[PDB]
């Protein structure tokens, strides 16, 4: 094979080749109009056709990053719009590509889409193919690390909603409830993908490799270790390419793995027949959301192969990761009730056991009791679930988010205000997703979602590092972030921020902004309130909130709102400064 660009074009097809390139251009340059990206895709698509016809043509043998970076460099508004990004084109490959990835903005500050069904159903009937591309460009631009093959899946499921709803008598009643249930699934899928790339770039290939061992052995307990390692090797490669910008190699390798899984169902799992009958994009998504398989009937006891064996040390030193991956496989297949975050926590703790036990003269007496130490790790988080869920039912979602806003602001005051608000909102959403679930299967729920939300706090904070407490928990370990953040305490080393009148100034626009925007504004002032008064008790903060609610209710109803906010505004500040002094 001499032409990489022709190999990807023939395997994926024109439609999927064009979409994946549009996604790639959207993640690299997030401040560019949609029309300009269509031109870059069309030009690169025409070049791809030429290489398939004639492979010996000049330029067909270059790497996919070279051709990609070459087109990114011809953007006339590279410097004036992206600043220092224009200096990436002054280097060679692969340093040129690494320079580009480093400029992916995880907070693109892009406008919020307010979709109305009238004009939205109109653009779909006008051009379904462009309305399809507009969704890809819009999602990829706000999530520059999105799993690209799944972006095409959601894009086709997006037209499918309009396919069925733009024909009914009430388009609004049909479209909005479907896209909202889909809006939460895409943000969930983006946060999961954002954590996978973070594992590689910050904790190494071994981190993502062990991630798949936990999930795969959990979902496929019947598959033997040699089969699980085969899938792990190819899946880690697939994700490694997507997280590295090789979207064409990523999707093509996902299809090959989706095909390999179906052609070996009898050795992997018995619940894939329905999954292995859908089209390419739907099939790959089915395998990712498939139910777990049944546990074998006569599994040998765990203690046999890694505790009572007089060769645990010997087997470990000859193949450390392979023996440890074996321990994760044996443990994940028998405990599908646990969280993936808990399994990697059990294996990481077992790793630390062998390293210190084999160092002793008689490791046998040292490592023989590891089973008791590991079992105690499962019960440590259990106490936090009850307390959080009880506070959830009492205050509700909104009252819980403001509760977490208070708890986490005193915990890490140095973190910027918009990050503290947005994170605490996601933390409050966890209660609605987990405490209502079975208390005998919810245990992973909390631990699972918390690892995806705390990762975003690290991702947001690593851009502009300002808090010493956040940096430690984010770089110490990947699996122990949740206990590292719950164990943090409000430190008396933080000096309260000086008072800012603007941070407590409000206009009549508070009565107009959308509901989400209204809450954000009210929650922003709550963060800045505690940043200035870090020692305000709960009874005082209770009084201030009720004083503000009755206030905003008063001024949003007067015939002259600006005069109400002008007069009553200073009144609240004096009363609040008096109660908090
Ligand atoms: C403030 O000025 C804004 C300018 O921004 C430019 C961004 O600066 C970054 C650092 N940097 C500095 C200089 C250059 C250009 C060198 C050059 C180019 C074309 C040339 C063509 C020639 N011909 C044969 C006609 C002869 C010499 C050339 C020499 C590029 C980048
Ligand atoms: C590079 O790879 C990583 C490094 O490998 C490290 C792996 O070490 C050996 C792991 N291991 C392998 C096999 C077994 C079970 C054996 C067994 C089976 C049936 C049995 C039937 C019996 N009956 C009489 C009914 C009696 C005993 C039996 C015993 C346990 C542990």
């Amino acid at each position: 094979h001499k032409s990489e660009i022709a190999h990807r074009f023939k395997d994926l097809g024109e439609e999927h080749f064009k979409g994946l390139v549009l996604i790639a251009f959207s993640q690299y340059l997030q401040q560019c109009p949609f029309d300009e990206h269509v031109k870059l895709v069309n030009e690169l698509t025409e070049f791809a056709k030429t290489c398939v016809a004639d492979e010996s043509h000049a330029g067909c043998e270059k790497s996919l990053h070279t051709l990609f970076g070459d087109e990114l460099c011809k953007v006339a508004s590279l410097r004036e719009t992206y600043g220092d990004m224009a200096d990436c084109c002054e280097k060679q490959e692969p340093e040129r590509n690494e320079c580009f990835l480093s400029h992916k903005d995880d907070s693109p500050d892009l406008p919020k889409l307010k979709p109305d069904p009238n004009t939205l159903c109109d653009e779909f009937k006008a051009d379904e193919k462009k309305f399809w591309g507009k969704y890809l460009y819009e999602i990829a631009r706000r999530h520059p690390y999105f799993y690209a093959p799944e972006l095409l899946y959601y894009a086709n499921k997006y037209n499918g909603v309009f396919q069925e709803c733009c024909q009914a008598e009430d388009k609004g009643a049909c479209l909005l409830p479907k896209i909202e249930t889909m809006r939460e699934k895409v943000l969930a899928s983006s946060a999961r993908q954002r954590l996978r790339c973070a594992s590689i770039q910050k904790f190494g290939e071994r981190a993502l490799k062990a991630w798949s061992v936990a999930r795969l052995s959990q979902k496929f307990p019947k598959a033997e270790f040699v089969e699980v390692t085969k899938l792990v090797t190819d899946l880690t490669k697939v994700h490694k390419e997507c997280c590295h910008g090789d979207l064409l190699e990523c999707a093509d390798d996902r299809a090959d793995l989706a095909k390999y899984i179906c052609d070996n169902q009898d050795t992997i799992s018995s619940k894939l027949k329905e999954c292995c009958d859908k089209p390419l994009l739907e099939k790959s998504h089915c395998i990712a959301e498939v139910e777990k398989d049944a546990i074998p009937e006569n599994l040998p006891p765990l203690t046999a192969d890694f505790a009572e064996d007089k060769d645990v040390c010997k087997n470990y030193q000859e193949a450390k990761d392979a023996f440890l991956g074996s321990f994760l496989y044996e443990y994940s297949r028998r405990h599908p009730e646990y969280a993936v975050s808990v399994l990697l926590r059990l294996a990481k703790e077992y790793e630390a056991t062998l390293e210190e036990c084999c160092a002793k003269d008689d490791p046998h007496a040292c490592y023989s009791t590891v089973f008791d130490k590991l079992k105690h790790l499962v019960d440590e988080p259990q106490n936090l679930i009850k307390q959080n869920c009880d506070q959830f039912e009492k205050l509700g979602e909104y009252g819980f988010q403001n509760a977490l806003i208070v708890r986490y602001t005193r915990k890490v005051p140095q973190v910027s205000t918009p990050t503290l608000v947005e994170v605490s909102r996601s933390l409050g959403k966890v209660g609605t997703r987990c405490c209502t679930k079975p208390e005998s299967e919810r245990m992973p729920c909390t631990e699972d979602y918390l690892s995806l939300i705390l990762n975003r706090l690290c991702v947001l904070h690593e851009k502009t590092p300002v808090s010493e407490k956040v940096t430690k928990c984010c770089t110490e370990s990947l699996v122990n972030r949740r206990p590292c953040f719950s164990a943090l305490t409000p430190d008396e080393t933080y000096v309260p921020k000086a008072f800012d009148e603007k941070l407590f100034t409000f206009h009549a626009d508070i009565c107009t902004l959308p509901d989400t925007e209204k809450q954000i504004k009210k929650q922003t002032a709550l963060v800045e309130l505690l940043k200035h008064k870090p020692k305000a008790t709960e009874e005082q903060l209770k009084t201030v909130m009720e004083n503000f609610v009755a206030f905003v209710d008063k001024c949003c109803a007067a015939d002259d709102k600006e005069a109400c906010f002008a007069v009553e505004g200073p009144k609240l500040v004096v009363s609040t400064q008096t109660a908090l002094a």
